[PDB]
């Protein structure tokens, strides 16, 4: 009820992502689909295959319930096993890659990101598009300078002193009002996964803050914005929000 704002603000820059790199009759690959939320963004998408993969099986569950009670065009697939840390192989290519909130999970060690890294290489189709949204480490670092690192909505804790710059950590706590509690949250090397991509062909494309996503998107897309108690974002909720940014790779 407190956060439904930045909920809706979360959900509409999804769908205008989904909605600018999908197209009708396209399969798709949810990697960390949760509770499958965005089931029905891509019902309107109008895309013909969905494939849901999340480590937590609980998760899997309600995404199976949600797709198996409403009213969609397109086939369902669900897996419960980790497409970060293990190899995974479908046996299938996809049109369009799907990582919200969660691909951060995959810098957990040097390995696991190479693991996560070719999982979705394999699973690209020559010219798709891996659309992801992650937190920003530049961001964080600098609310960190500026001594301002979270508020009653939600609250970041990084590590300690002693011979530790800010450049070394890798980690940090995130905890989000009716959300995850003190979940630890691996920053994004973003140079090492661009470099990493581009040597699996997969090259940067897009790369852009929430906040100005979610700015310029909303004056384009003034009815999906209305089809909605979406409206004004106050400096609180801005500052959730602008805590990520949208990331898209193109496999060449």
């Amino acid at each position: 009820s407190k956060t439904i704002n930045i909920r809706n603000a979360n959900n509409f820059i999804k769908a205008c992502l989904i909605r600018l790199y999908t197209k009708r009759g396209d399969s798709v690959l949810d990697l960390g689909c949760g509770k499958g939320g965005d089931l029905l963004k891509y019902e309107r998408a109008g895309i013909g295959e969905y494939y849901g993969v999340d480590i937590a099986e609980v998760s899997i569950n309600d995404a199976r319930v949600r797709a198996r009670n409403m009213k969609r065009r397109f086939k369902v697939f669900f897996r419960a096993q980790d497409s970060y840390g293990r190899h995974m192989d479908l046996g299938k290519e996809f049109d369009v890659i799907s990582s919200q909130f969660s691909f951060h999970y995959a810098f957990s060690t040097s390995e696991s990101l190479d693991i996560a890294q070719r999982n979705i290489a394999r699973h690209l189709r020559p010219g798709g598009y891996f659309i992801m949204t992650v937190p920003s480490r530049d961001v964080i670092l600098e609310r960190y300078k500026q001594g301002r690192m979270s508020n009653d909505f939600y609250k970041i804790e990084l590590e300690k002193m002693e011979d530790v710059p800010m450049e070394s950590v890798r980690e940090y706590r995130f905890t989000l009002l009716d959300s995850v509690n003190n979940c630890i949250e691996y920053f994004v090397d973003f140079t090492r996964m661009v470099d990493g991509f581009k040597r699996l062909g997969l090259s940067l494309v897009e790369r852009k803050g929430f906040i100005d996503f979610y700015e310029d998107e909303g004056r384009r897309n003034p009815e999906l914005s209305k089809k909605m108690g979406l409206g004004c974002l106050t400096r609180e909720e801005s500052e959730v929000v602008g805590i990520y940014e949208v990331v898209v790779f193109r496999k060449l």
